[PDB]
């Protein structure tokens, strides 16, 4: 719970950024023996032990030792070091130590198809890599300058620490490369710099309070840049941090009871597994807030979750009172925008947000772009682009894609959107899921979700574009198509004989454009 | 020259940039039936002729024709189209027509080694490529979706123009890729955006900082982005532009004499060739100004050059007066920074600059940087850094090399510099050419040049460094080494007995660090 | 001469500005026992002494004593306090003390007519004033809350220092008011803020483009903001600063010899004075530089001055070599702009600049304006306007005059000017000294100087405009006039029989427009 003079120290520091938060604590003089970092014991120190409570002074010691090691391995400023692991606190140590040399840690998800994570790191020009034990086979034997593991770091390497350590980053210096989840092919490498990764957070501190975000459970996937942002944010406030590596509901609920977090960060999948779960054994009364990154959680799970714990609210006497329940925030962002431009807040009994994502944070700028890049009048549909001082400088060694994903000065998120008269935004669909048909624009994913919510006979479905030759009828095209549903029935469900009339009856009841034909698929 | 009403109009145009200069001249209602662009005859118009005097409307005709063609081949915004030719006019036509679709023309020097040009285009992810007939062989039979030449483009494709043409560029949208044509290896690919490529000129224009450029001879190499900058800006200011492909001094001198330009744009190589030429026979009486946009020209050349022509200067009565001789400006530009970060002006009778390159223009800021990215006090030696809104956003598809050429927020020019008291910079040497020796820093090409300026016995020499295994003793290092010269004598020179002390005598008479051994080779 | 660790400190201080240099020095931990300020003994210290040389510790203690004094008189942030004195050291001590309470010290020239000095301080709404004993009666017994002198401030007042001292200026907070002096009409009160007054200096320090400033003799008038500006820059750079009150050449030469400056700061008429004494009796050897803020210095005087001393140039080995002579930089600044908008160096064997004044500093932007505020193209005459982060936010309590001196977003300097193709500016005249006339505009001052230089029989002359009642024919009028010259012959010289044709011989030869009549002026 940093004092108001401490918050003053942080905000007066022009040198503080995502590449030196640990060395800034040394400069502030933060207590060298208090425990600052909690782990799930998945990471082995140089000395061979698997600490579950790391002291600030111990963290200095671990980071210097990794730094000296990599300095001895030949790592200079602006080299790239892959980090392919499943340990979240192992991602963390290598992040800081590789940073402290002016080198760029490149996070890769441990469950990447082994030939993909070989070509993903290769394309970046990495000098070498570090893995956990089970991923070491994925890179060893390749053409990397080295491939190491925690075993290869020995206490003695701390003596190899170079002169003038640690590195002084420019705002613009790359301090991490990370990639996004839910990918099937070659992920896109997203660098973040000394300012971009902690910009949002530091804009918080510069005016608002730090609240009682005083015990952080980071159940974000370790390879995601969100997980280092919250970690160093938590190291800046003296709020302790637990680095949960498993995204499994039981595994996080366990770490909830052990650690007792006030705030919990995670993906939608993790939050689902905790909502669809017996919580009568579970303590859970320490949490005041969850944070979701990635795909928004489904409102069903949200309401189960916002039920436990207790939060501060604004008392009618303008003083703080603890109402019961917990706040669940859907951060809408990505690896690129390096935070959460949009924030949907859920609290007990709160209404459905529907398609509303609200308003961008002050520091960021959002527009509903037309095809020539100009923002549109409120009621009209176009590509959601954003600008932000949290935005990456662009995909690593892939300019061609980075500019394909920019329009009229903004970075295209992939979405189609619209505004109300007062400039709130409404998320419609992904732009490739939009079909230009005669009877309007069909938004495939809203269509699919309406049908499944309406027709429990269905197990899944896929709206699809059916067009003549050469007619371009997607969002950017000038032509018209026909929408088809491919209906996947659940086993033993009653199948109506007129599949098209049956589906279009649902659509019309909500005004949606009708499909042209519904077709059963073989599951 | 431009009236104040229509300079105001250009300055008032927030859309104007490097991806639509041609399209804004319409908006200004500039005439379509008068000549604006002169050529050397090396490019095939779609109708099969080789036009040498192009009107504005004809230029719209060629750009629209080419734009329909590339659009018909499936070129979309943000696609890359290689452009491998030796014609400056052919570079210009393709530049604007690929601009106009929102695609990214990638210039490549025609004299690149075929395996190199093939891989340089390949790595950018290009969709296609146009070439002159000589270079078709280099990119054909590959994976490029299409390799075509001027002959594949015909006046029918002018009707294939997509609806909504021409593209509306954002300031940040890429409008060209090109590479620096000094030095071999795999050359590094430099994009420029709609706003970077002309930033310096639009900024001077906004402050109305000027002088009538008159007729513009562009003898810059067509594949260099500077050739496109100067041409665009010439068009925008109503300057007749001549696109001269050959950098050979006599060929430029032919174009000078034929076209009679008020302003010449070139590279030091070409200027060295014109200055050491025989201008007794040459009519240079039209030239009022030369610009160099690359490496600095040798002051020896500049002084013969600035004795030709005439120029206007502010008279004692504050009216203009014509005086003999002309002005030569070094802009100390690169592909990365655009052609104008510094300016060194020279006029007849003016003083040597020595190694002073002066201060950067007001929109750029420069630094002499320590190894940890922090500007050094005047008198010290560090890495020249540049920040500028004229600067590229980074090497195409090569973020790794890009951040290796950046330090404390500046882009590294490759050079070691120092400042004096007034904050003028001085260029000392290229950073890899410095040798730390127990005796001081040896700038090996300052040492070569001093020796060859002093010892007529020498034909060439090569200073080089050697130390023990593991000793780091160049600029990136921390130890020391020994400087060695390798001497080459001209025929019939008397080779002194004590080579090393012969060499170190010249160096110690200027204050230079001595070498520890000189050897004939 | 300042270390790179202290330069880094300064360049990494977001709090540093004209309202707290002294306290930033304390924070940095500068030693308190070294001398940092040298005086001419004109200021009385609290203990009754007149310190000739002041340490850092003493400065702190003198400023705290004054700050607690003014806090007891009731002075609160944003109060204006007049400072009417001849002592430069007294301007300085009161300037820093009044700052440190967040109050605005307002300088006035001690030789100002007292009815004008009382009204200039009444218009600002001041709460009180401090004076030297000779001007106490100028403001005493009027409306001001208090009028005090140095006798009234005493060691005991240091104890009233307010809790939370010193004041934390926002960059946009006023830290001084002051005025210029060639003026008819009530002097315009010119405020500067925490960031305008020191901006140029801090700029040439973050880009390290300074040099050997060495020992600083400030012989600018104490009441001018540049005198505060230069002194605070000296403190930051750790450079002995001498506050010279008197502007008499005789008196500046005394101080040059005593204090041995390497850089001298001053105004034209001081430099003209030095350049005309018998300098052979004098030791100016320590000098390397003169800065002439404000007006332009006479070219013939500069020749005399740049002949003294030595400066240091870069040699063929790219190491410094000392050369005879010194550099004289003509700053063309005003109270509005801070003293450096244009450099203009003069070395031994410089060329005549003629009317050229070079280019502006990189932080400022300047243009030659047409009557509708549009930058004119090279070769045409217009008004000189300046935009700059060092510019004042506007005349204190007089918006009407402020906006009458702006055009197209530029502040009007009063000058007519012109540019060349490279964009160097040329000073033609002050706008009222220009006479509208057929066969062209007469720039009266240039016409005077041309004749004075071509006709040594003349001792002086005056070009002036005659036109009927109800015509304004200067630059801002639309009407026309006849130019007359009024010739003042030197003693006994031969008088031509066609004075009109005799001057229009030299005038038309140079291309200048011609006068209607020449006349004889006896003395």
């Amino acid at each position: 719970m940093i004092t108001k003079e401490e918050r003053a120290q942080i905000n007066a520091d022009p040198e503080l950024g995502a590449g030196n938060v640990l060395h800034r604590l040394r400069a502030y003089g933060r207590p060298t023996d208090r425990p600052v970092l909690w782990t799930d014991g998945t990471w082995r120190a140089p000395d061979g032990s698997h600490p579950e409570v790391i002291t600030l002074g111990e963290l200095y010691e671990y980071v210097e030792t990794y730094a000296g090691f990599y300095h001895g391995k030949g790592i200079r400023p602006r080299d790239v070091v892959g980090v392919l692991t499943a340990s979240s606190t192992e991602f963390a140590i290598n992040f800081m130590a590789i940073n402290s040399l002016g080198a760029i840690p490149s996070f890769a998800n441990a469950k990447l198809r082994p030939e993909i994570a070989r070509e993903y790191i290769r394309r970046q020009g990495a000098s070498g890599a570090v893995t956990d034990t089970e991923r070491h086979e994925v890179l060893a034997g390749g053409e990397l300058g080295f491939v190491v593991t925690a075993e290869d770091i020995r206490p003695e390497h701390r003596a190899q620490l170079p002169q003038g350590w640690p590195y002084r980053h420019d705002p613009t210096d790359p301090i991490i490369i990370s990639h996004s989840s839910g990918t099937t092919g070659m992920p896109k490498a997203v660098p973040h710099t000394h300012q971009t990764l902690l910009y949002a957070q530091l804009h918080r501190l510069k005016l608002s309070v730090g609240g009682s975000m005083g015990r952080l459970l980071v159940a974000l996937p370790g390879n995601h840049n969100a997980a280092m942002s919250v970690m160093m944010f938590g190291l800046l406030l003296d709020s302790p941090v637990y680095l949960q590596s498993s995204q499994r509901g039981s595994d996080v609920l366990d770490a909830i009871e052990k650690f007792k977090p006030t705030t919990v960060f995670g993906f939608s999948g993790t939050y689902g597994q905790i909502a669809t779960s017996d919580l009568s054994t579970r303590d859970m009364s320490s949490i005041e807030a969850y944070y979701n990154t990635g795909d928004a959680a489904h409102e069903a799970h949200i309401r189960v979750l916002v039920a436990q714990g207790s939060h501060e609210e604004i008392g009618p006497d303008f003083k703080p009172v603890r109402v019961p329940g917990s706040v669940f925030t859907d951060g809408l962002g990505s690896s690129e925008t390096g935070y959460s431009i949009f924030h949907n807040g859920h609290k007990p009994g709160s209404a459905s947000f529907g398609r509303c994502i609200g308003k961008p944070m002050s520091f960021a700028q959002a527009a509903v772009l037309s095809e020539d890049g100009r923002p549109l009048p409120a009621g009209e549909v176009g590509r959601l682009g954003v600008r932000s001082p949290t935005l990456t400088p662009g995909y690593w060694n892939d300019s061609l894609t980075w500019h394909k994903l920019r329009l009229g000065g903004y970075w295209l998120t992939g979405d189609l959107a619209m505004q109300d008269a007062e400039g709130n935004f409404y998320h419609l669909d992904r732009a490739p899921d939009a079909i230009r048909t005669e009877a309007g624009i069909v938004f495939s994913t809203r269509t699919e979700e309406l049908l499944l919510a309406s027709l429990p006979e269905l197990a899944d479905c896929t709206v699809t574009a059916i067009a003549e030759e050469g007619v371009r009828a997607d969002w950017d095209g000038d032509g018209v198509a026909e929408a088809y549903v491919l209906l996947q029935f659940t086993d033993g469900a009653r199948e109506p004989g007129d599949l098209t009339g049956w589906v279009n009856e649902v659509l019309a009841g909500q005004g949606f454009p009708p499909v042209t034909r519904a077709l059963r698929m073989d599951s």
